[PDB]
């Protein structure tokens, strides 16, 4: 039996621009079996939680160290921790769709082109590279629900995936 | 900032006998530093608990495999955890203390020695044989405190202690 997240008590907007990418700008090279696609901003969207109920005072995993330069408000816990947001942008992350990540090209001469996760809550992405930039303080918090161990997290980032720890939303972790 | 247990909706009657164990029974000899305890049976007594809040959907880590052989109802999670019966029995989970356990002598001629944990909660001594015999199914329920990984458990028994998770109550895990 899975385990359902705990109930959401708000809207949280995602503090991020976030993207439509479905149409190809290029086709999968040799070196890069991937399409990268057009990303397409849309209008601001709103995750089903409130930034409160991700919050509480377990200390953030903090895989990549973005939050070790100060003191943040901490996580939630009770299954909610925060994801590998570096690690979500390598080859390996994206030969292995563990997670949903299209590779996109923003928009404009000069868009870069980036990493984007997808966000199902909504159903948009969100660059890699606007979350995890220095000291942006994005997190990208996704809900452990695989029942082995009290629940307890494995202590390696790829062990996880979209099935056994879904990303619920995406925020940016205030500073305490 | 250590994090406090979820409140309990109500008691719980200890469903092993319990005991005091205050009274030398035997000097700490040069094998065995410690005293060897008189233990003297009291009334049951309830923790602040009902089974019903330590129970939920998590698997138990069950660190010995007493609760391999079926099915059980499963583990609240949300930071609490069974504990290693089988270890706080061991002769190092004594001298380290890491929890508080006597050594202690059962009534009458034929009375074993045994290996008592402690219990704060209700101020008395449990059996680690009585919980841990053969189909008992006893469950020795403690609550990761340590905020450390958004309140994930580490996987080694030797890491816990009383401070980081300190037992809540001493239970029969029903079945499934």
């Amino acid at each position: 039996p899975p385990i359902d997240p705990p109930p959401g008590t708000g809207k949280y907007t995602c503090p991020f621009a976030i993207w439509s990418l479905e149409e190809v700008y290029e086709p999968p090279t040799k070196n890069r079996p991937w399409p990268i696609y057009n990303a397409v901003e849309l209008q601001p969207r709103e995750f089903d939680v409130a930034l409160k109920d991700l919050l509480g005072n377990t200390k953030w995993r903090d895989w990549d160290s973005r939050l070790s330069y100060t003191t943040f408000r901490g996580c939630r816990g009770n299954g909610y921790i925060d994801l590998d947001a570096t690690y979500l942008a390598t080859d390996q992350a994206m030969r292995d769709q563990k997670y949903d990540i299209r590779e996109g090209k923003k928009p404009g001469a000069f868009g870069n082109i980036e990493r984007f996760i997808y966000l199902k809550s909504i159903n948009a992405y969100c660059s890699l590279s606007d979350i995890a930039a220095y000291h942006a303080d994005g997190v990208i918090v996704g809900f452990w629900r695989d029942p082995s161990s009290g629940g307890a997290i494995p202590f390696d980032f790829t062990k996880f995936d979209k099935t056994k720890c879904p990303i619920q939303a995406v925020i940016v972790v205030p500073r305490a």
